[PDB]
């Protein structure tokens, strides 16, 4: 009945995070880039894989550099939450950062220390996706950590998904998706911000810019 | 079974066009902006519907104006365009920054240049008039094939023949894809940017 409802809404879910999961993998692009403008309250930097871990690299331009984090800060110990991408393989051998191409990722890990989603009761902390770009389904491959509101590692595919207690659907459909896309945007225009360099036409009207255009 | 394995495709085709449809109702926050810098081969502008066109707008930062069109140059230079056309107003905010999204009322491309050609015949015009709909909305999707205006719906989407599906996996996801990369990327570049010669100045001291 609304059972297996439950697993199709979960598949179609699942479809949603595997594009976004997909979207992260050309974000190879950044680590022979110097990052030097950042937006607002955003730290990003370079590192190589230890354990759970990425470790940040005196070379922040390092080819040999695997892991990739982006941490964002408020201004109500500002330390919001962070995204670390650990890709597979190797960077390219050539110099050029705009020409890398996207490689698959080993393991995507989040932390959020404020204004975290609570799903029945249990605070999201944290989530280590193992197999971000194997198949939709991999829930034997997806680690959440949860705090009590009022340590706690679960394996995904062990958690309750049921009509009265869909807690699988609402982690992904009302906190995962949107946090997936909201990273995702972040490691973009954080390129963007750095690839301006020889890449920008600036024309103060729209005339000026349709009579360089005229040919 | 093949044939409804066909439509199986489809109507994963139809999620990933809806998705991509979904991300360029984000792209309200370039209307209030002042786009003053653009990446080269590159044009934009902001204005108003009239029927299936959108008339380029004296102020170009007009909280009154409700589309938006992006130009990619290589009869002309034109290689194609894309020309949101949003539902409803912009809000009361003056700040682009925090401008809500907003559903697209119609969705138009123009493709001059290195056209994608389906089977004997060339894609120059997609006008999907229900992007934000539901995933299976092919009613309201109308190609252009080189006049030669066919609705999706009567389409062929067959083994033989699978038009729709060529059509969505290999032209149409890039195309939507692509083209929101590059919204994004204006708004990027004018959020950093604040006089432009200190700005590039400042940029290259780090």
């Amino acid at each position: 009945q609304l059972g297996q409802s439950i697993l199709e809404t979960e598949r179609k879910l699942d479809e949603k995070i595997f594009e976004l999961n997909q979207r992260l993998t050309r974000h190879t692009v950044l680590m022979k880039m110097k990052v030097r403008v950042l937006p607002f309250r955003t730290v990003l930097f370079k590192g190589k894989a230890n354990n759970d871990e990425c470790t940040p690299a005196i070379n922040q331009e390092d080819p040999a550099n695997n892991c990739i984090r982006v941490e964002v800060y408020d201004f109500i110990g500002a330390l919001a939450k962070y995204m670390e991408i650990y890709f597979e393989g190797q960077n390219s051998n050539d110099p050029e950062p705009r020409t890398e191409p996207p490689r698959n990722i080993n393991k995507l890990k989040s932390k959020i220390y404020k204004n975290n989603m609570v799903l029945e009761d249990k605070i999201i902390s944290e989530v280590m996706d193992r197999g971000p770009n194997t198949q939709p389904s991999h829930n034997d491959k997806v680690e959440v950590f949860f705090q009590k509101d009022n340590v706690g590692k679960y394996i995904l595919a062990g958690v309750e998904n049921t009509k009265t207690h869909p807690i699988r659907n609402s982690f992904k459909k009302e906190f995962y998706i949107k946090h997936l896309d909201q990273f995702d945007r972040l490691f973009t225009k954080i390129f963007d911000y750095n690839d301006q360099l020889g890449n920008e036409n600036y024309k103060e009207n729209v005339d000026a810019l349709k009579d360089s255009l005229r040919y």
